[PDB]
């Protein structure tokens, strides 16, 4: 009969039951990189407005030195579990797989593995102890109230509260305005040829048979055989749904991970003018000319940062999230104060293809992978991304930041004419280090990029 795929992620530290309770799950119905398999469940009554339910089990490594394949892969999912080991805490990447979530997952499943591994006698008040303290971590964020049960995939190295586990699962899943509306966008897991294979995911928009598809790293665009998906050819699929596309011949080394979009949508910027909030439990500062990795899409490219803030006359300005308004100010500060809205422009090494407006993530990932602290420092929406590679010239001189920069009778190379004050209730002008004085006897606003036809020093 019909069905719906959604994507159910696995996350987690390493070694806390991911890819053992992603088999647990799929029966009773390592890990370098992102692992799909699917168990079925009867599709629930409510999400016929599109019979079975098919959950995609999007599995995740937990090298911590492997941060960015989840980043990546917690775009294509809807509900993030975070399986956590019950013996040990919440561990490192645990609780970094927790922001990660809150930027890109609309709703989450906290899961206690390892329950076998516990004292049979006190083995609940420990749960009980482990379900509360769950309960205040998770409060300050936006999964206030997530779900905490108790499980155990491997009673050693038959599985305990599993069928339970679907239940609560194939009841929080929820699927968004599914609207094959836009540009169509597919995240590629598999690629490979027999014609040329793609087994991804699509994230935005539909996809007809025959349609026009553009491989941007294949550097052609080749069109839409046939589309296999449950077993079963289609005729057209759009978000959500996990696809299997055939296309033109070609080889597949040209790509083993990452996008396939519209016939044009996609960008391909050097640089963009991007929506920045801090991330709290990093500790630390996000210094402007600062060089974090940053993860922008199915891709992660380094870049330099500068940060700065609205007017100060209009900082309680809103928080503008959708548009950049390139008409007011915004004074240039030297790191992320912590200004209702902050911003930053990130100048990457590499250049970075990407959907417009997608979420960024910066991070500081050549730190230890036994890191003492959070290594993601902040996220925001790609506001704006400069298309242009001469874009410093080209496009940024449209933007108005500039750094507060500060330093014989009637007469004590570039500031010649500016009234400047001294210490005495006068005023004063440059001239030919000659002074002349209105009457008888520097605090100009340098514009961050306007030296190039401006070089200006002009304040009021
Ligand atoms: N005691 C106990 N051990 C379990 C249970 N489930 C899994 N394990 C143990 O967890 C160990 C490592 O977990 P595993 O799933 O292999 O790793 P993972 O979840 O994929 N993370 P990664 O991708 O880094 O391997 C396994 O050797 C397995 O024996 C369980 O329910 N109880």
């Amino acid at each position: 009969g019909r069905r719906v795929n959604v994507n159910v992620g696995v996350l987690g530290h390493i070694d806390s039951g991911k890819t053992a309770l992603a088999r647990a799950l799929s029966t009773t119905a390592i890990t370098l990189d992102l692992g799909f398999s699917c168990f079925s469940v009867p599709l629930p009554a409510r999400l016929r407005s599109s019979p079975l339910l098919q959950v995609t089990l999007v599995d995740c490594p937990g090298h911590a030195s492997l941060i960015r394949t989840i980043i990546g892969g917690a775009q294509i999912i809807d509900l993030m579990m975070l399986v956590i080991d019950v013996t040990k805490g919440m561990q490192t990447q645990s609780a970094e797989c927790l922001v990660i979530g809150q930027i890109a997952c609309q709703k989450l499943v906290v899961v206690l593995n390892k329950i076998d591994l516990l004292p049979e006698g006190k083995r609940q008040a420990a749960i009980d102890k482990m379900t509360k303290k769950m309960q205040k971590t998770l409060e300050n964020t936006k999964f206030r109230g997530a779900p905490i049960i108790p499980v155990a995939a491997k009673p050693g190295g038959a599985p305990q509260g599993i069928p339970e586990l679907i239940e609560l699962l194939t009841s929080q899943i929820s699927i968004p305005t599914r609207d094959p509306s836009g540009p169509f966008l597919m995240s590629v897991d598999h690629c490979f040829s027999i014609g040329t294979v793609m087994t991804g995911t699509i994230l935005s928009g539909s996809i007809s048979l025959g349609d026009s598809v553009e491989i941007p790293a294949l550097k052609v665009v080749k069109k839409v055989k046939s589309m296999q998906m449950f077993h079963m050819p289609i005729t057209s699929a759009m978000q959500g749904d996990r696809l299997g596309i055939c296309v033109t011949q070609f080889d597949p080394k040209l790509l083993e991970r990452g996008l396939v979009c519209a016939p044009e949508s996609l960008h391909t910027v050097h640089a963009a003018l991007i929506s920045v909030e801090k991330i709290p439990y990093f500790r630390g500062p996000l210094q402007t000319k600062a060089k974090f990795h940053i993860t922008v899409g199915h891709e992660t490219v380094m870049g330099r940062l500068m940060f700065f803030s609205p007017a100060p006359d209009n900082f309680d300005q809103e928080p503008i999230l959708d548009s950049f308004n390139f008409s007011q100010e915004y004074l240039f500060q030297e790191q992320y104060l912590s200004p209702r809205q902050q911003w930053a422009l990130v100048e990457f090494e590499k250049p970075v293809t990407c959907p417009r407006l997608c979420l960024v993530i910066g991070s500081r990932l050549d730190a230890d992978i036994h890191t003492n602290t959070c290594r993601l420092a902040f996220h925001g929406i790609l506001l704006h991304g400069l298309e242009d590679r001469n874009y410093a010239d080209s496009f940024l001189p449209r933007l108005k930041v500039y750094k507060l920069k500060h330093k014989d009778d009637y007469s004590v190379q570039l500031f010649v004419g500016l009234k400047v004050h001294l210490s005495t209730g006068e005023l004063g002008i440059i001239d030919s280090f000659k002074i002349h004085i209105p009457g008888g006897l520097l605090s100009l606003t340098f514009k961050r990029y306007v030296f190039d036809t401006h070089k200006r020093m002009v304040q009021s």
